[PDB]
This record gives C-alpha cells, structure tokens and sequence, in this order.
C-alpha cells in the first residue's frame, strides 16, 4: 500500500491509466520531446522497472514534428486514445492538441492511427488535453491562450462529439490571476479531474515550471452545468506546492489513478529535488514522476498534503476506540484528533529504530529528521539532535495491538518497558496499561 518514490527519473507530465485487463499504463513527457513512450505493469510499483515501448515518434516535417508534450492514454468505447500536444517543424511554438487511436487489445504492441488536431474556435497555443466522464457525459478539458487576455494559458472545457472532436463551444473556466498563479508566467495548464461524493474536482498547474510550479483546484457539483463558468469555484491558495523541508520543488502536472484494490485514489505528479534551474528551463530534463495517496477530508474535498520525502511513503495512524482520530502534532505536541486539515501533521514514516535492537522510530512527514519522542511521559515531535537520550526517547518496540492482536498496533517504549504510547484526554503519552480502556487507548491502525 506504500510507494517508493520517485517512480521514474526524467519523466515529466505523468499519466497513469488503470485498465480492466488488470494492467496500469504509464505515459509521460520525455526530455527530448520527440516521442510518446508507454509502459505497463500489474501494480503501481511494478511500473518503476517496466520497459518502455516507443509507440509514436514526431514527424520529420510540418505538424506533429516538434515539442511532443504531455501524452495521456485513455480507453474509450473499446479503443485506445492518446492525447498529446505538438508544434510544427516550421513553427515550434504553434502548439496544438492531437489524438492517436488504436483498436489493439494491447496498446504497447498495437499500431496507431492519427485522428488529427482537436479543432477549437480559436487558433492559439493549446495543450494538455484531458478527457473524463461526468454522469455518462464525456468532456474535454485543456489549456489554451485566450488572445484577449494578457497571459499564457487559461482553462477550457467542452463536451465531446467523439474522442477527437469537441461538440458545441468551449467555456473558459479559470484564468491565472492570483499571485501564486502568476510567478514567471501567468499560467493555468495540466487540467486533471477527480470525482468524489457528488463533486467534480479539477486540479491544474500554475506559474512557471520552476520551483514556483504548483497545483490549484476548481470545484463543482456533478449535478451542475459544467459548461457554465459559474458552476466552478477556484481555491484561493494552492492545493499542492513546493516543500523545502522534504526537498520537493515545483510539484505539478498531475493525474489521478486508483490503488490495486480500487479503494484509494492516487495522486500522480512530477517535481524536482532541487530549487534553482540550471540553463534553459525547457532543457532541464530532471523532473521525475512520483505517487502518493489522496486523502479525503470530512467535507468531501481532497487533501493532497505536501509532496513527501523521497523513499517510502509515510502512513497515518488511527485510534482503536476513536477510529476517526489520527495521531498528529500541533505546536509539536502529539495528540489524536479527527478531521486533520493540515494532513502532513498526521503522516509519519516508520523507520528502523534510532536506538537499534530491532526497534522502530516514527519520522515526521512534514518535519523530516523530527520524530515522535517522549519526555516526562508526554509525547512530542522533536528534531533528532544526535544524542543517546533522544534516540532512546524516540525508539519503540512494535507490538501486536492490545485491543486487536490481529490488525492493531501498539508501541512499547524502548527505554521505559511496560509503558506504551497511549492517548489520554486526546494528548499522547507513554503510560502503563492495566485496564480495558488503557488497552484501547494504546491500540492504533496504520492505513486501515
Ligand atoms: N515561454 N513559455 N511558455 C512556457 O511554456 C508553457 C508550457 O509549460 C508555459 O505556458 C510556460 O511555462
Ligand atoms: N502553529 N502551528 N502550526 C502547527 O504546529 C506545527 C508543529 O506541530 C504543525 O505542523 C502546525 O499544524
Ligand atoms: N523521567 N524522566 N526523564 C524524562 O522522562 C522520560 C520518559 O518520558 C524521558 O526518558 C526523559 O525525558
Ligand atoms: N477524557 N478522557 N478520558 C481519556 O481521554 C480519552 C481520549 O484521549 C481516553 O480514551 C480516556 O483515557
Ligand atoms: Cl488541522
Ligand atoms: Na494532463
């Protein structure tokens, strides 16, 4: 259920589609911007080592012959469709949207038919076509220049007549006007749609593709007219952005997939592990593809948290007797609490114990190098200073749950044996367990 990031080096604008043939299909922008690659695997982690087939290469002359950008693969009405953007050999900045089609069972080995340009009423810079279905009605969303606006691209949506043709007229549903949307360039690009609880959430990327790259989001009700701009409300702050603490910079151009069991939504995105671009921004090849689980807030909105540290993804721990309440820190004091808005406060990664002897330690996701540790029997999230005292205070023996020895987890203090991590008045402590309540207070679940 956890992932190891990054999923793929030197792959930007990642798109993963989970098909009914029990495979995931992964396409992405390559640094040479010259072809469309594809890989498949039965699991998300499998993708990291799956070999890439080149399914289509740029034309030698004319259209579809430059800047092959941001492919997406979809299965629609028994056929495969690939959406991408391309300029021409003559005008490399006349980027337009194109579609490929294959009828083959396996798209990696099939042959592809070019269905041509997705025509729009305005002849202007267009890219990042995505398709999605709301109440059985297929839509296209994309980024395009509105020439009467002083910016790079705005977001558009339209109904579709077929997978390569819009129906009716587009609606512009967002334009880059907030300060975090306008750093370097005034950009709204990379639309991506996830549906949950009767709402449509359309994330998109904003600002220059540097450390300022981030995700904003539009929200609408699935029952509303998606072609009425008034149905969409823009989030006033980014929903996903650079985290210096975790060394993740300019996360963006995302897509959405689902876990192996189909139970969890997965955020698929790119970023860099450094802040400042060297050379022509466009020529920096180092963006990499990453995966993390999407968590749903009580109000029904998605919570993407922060881009997590490289390596294994962190987990959340819920209480046995208060199954809605999660271990989280606030002012560095550990507690249990429901409906954690600052998600990363409730994410921890399980690492080999700082004090050895087969113990475990719980590293903070938003404060790497900080760990759950006790002091005077109270539990805090504090920075490891390298002292023996800290390492002892931050190490625990994993035990079978005290109220659930099958599925539950308990955490026995390494330096105070017989004292367990337990909540009391919602604050976390290390205390002995004698009573039935004590045992419940000391039992937790990871990602249940
Ligand atoms: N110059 N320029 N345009 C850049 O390239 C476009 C695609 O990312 C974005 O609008 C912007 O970052
Ligand atoms: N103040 N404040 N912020 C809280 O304190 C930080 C440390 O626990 C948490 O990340 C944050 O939610
Ligand atoms: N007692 N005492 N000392 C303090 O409390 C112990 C238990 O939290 C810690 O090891 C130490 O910080
Ligand atoms: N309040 N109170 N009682 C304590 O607080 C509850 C929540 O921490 C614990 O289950 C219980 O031990
Ligand atoms: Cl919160
Ligand atoms: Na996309």
């Amino acid at each position: 259920v956890t992932f190891t990031n990054p999923l793929a080096e030197k792959r930007a604008d990642p798109h993963i589609f989970k098909h009914t043939d029990g495979y995931y299909y992964f396409t992405a922008t390559v640094p040479e911007y010259d072809r469309i690659v594809l890989r498949r695997a039965t699991t998300l982690q499998g993708l990291a080592t799956a070999p890439e087939t080149t399914i289509w290469t740029k034309h030698a002359s004319g259209v579809m012959g430059a800047h092959i950008w941001a492919p997406e693969i979809h299965f629609i009405d028994g056929k495969w469709y690939v959406y991408f953007a391309a300029g021409s050999t003559s005008d490399v900045w006349a980027i337009r949207m194109y579609v490929l089609e294959s009828g083959a069972a396996n798209p990696l080995t099939g042959s592809w038919t070019e269905k041509g340009q997705i025509a729009t009423p305005v002849s202007s810079f267009s890219l990042d076509a995505t398709t999605f279905v709301v109440n059985g009605v297929r839509h296209l969303a994309w980024a395009q220049r509105n020439p009467a606006e002083d910016n790079n691209t705005s977001l558009f949506i339209a109904k579709m007549a077929n997978p390569w043709t819009i129906s009716g007229t587009p609606t512009e549903i967002s334009q880059p006007t907030l300060s975090w949307e306008t750093v370097g360039y005034k950009v709204n690009e990379g639309p991506a749609v996830i549906q949950h609880g009767g709402k449509v959430f359309l994330t998109y990327s904003a600002s220059a593709t540097d450390a300022n790259y981030c995700l904003g989001m539009l929200s609408a009700s699935a029952s509303a007219d998606l072609l009425n701009a008034a149905s969409w409300t823009k989030s006033s702050q980014p929903v996903f952005k650079t985290s210096e603490a975790t060394g993740q910079y300019g996360p963006g151009h995302n897509s959405f997939t689902v876990s192996e069991d189909g139970k969890s939504d997965i955020l698929v995105y790119h970023d860099r592990n450094y802040k400042d671009i060297s050379g022509d921004p466009l020529n920096d090849p180092n963006r990499r593809t990453r995966l993390q689980k999407v968590y749903w807030n009580a109000d029904g909105t998605p919570n993407f948290g922060i881009p997590v540290a490289d390596g294994v993804t962190p987990v959340r721990f819920s209480s046995y007797n208060y199954p809605d309440r999660y271990i989280r820190h606030w002012d560095f004091r550990a507690r249990i609490e429901a409906n954690v808005t600052n998600l990363a406060d409730s994410q921890f990664r399980v690492v080999t114990g700082l004090a050895g002897s087969g113990t475990i330690s719980l590293e903070s996701a938003n404060y790497p190098g900080y760990y759950l540790r006790h002091k005077n029997y109270e539990v805090w999230v504090e920075k490891n200073d390298g002292s023996s005292a800290f390492k002892n205070d931050a190490s625990f023996s994993r035990r079978a749950g005290l109220a659930d020895s099958a599925d539950g987890i308990a955490f026995e203090s390494y330096n105070y044996p017989g004292r367990y991590l337990r909540h009391y008045e919602n604050l976390l402590r290390i205390q002995p367990v004698s009573t039935a309540l004590d045992r419940q207070d000391a039992t937790f679940y990871a990602e249940k």
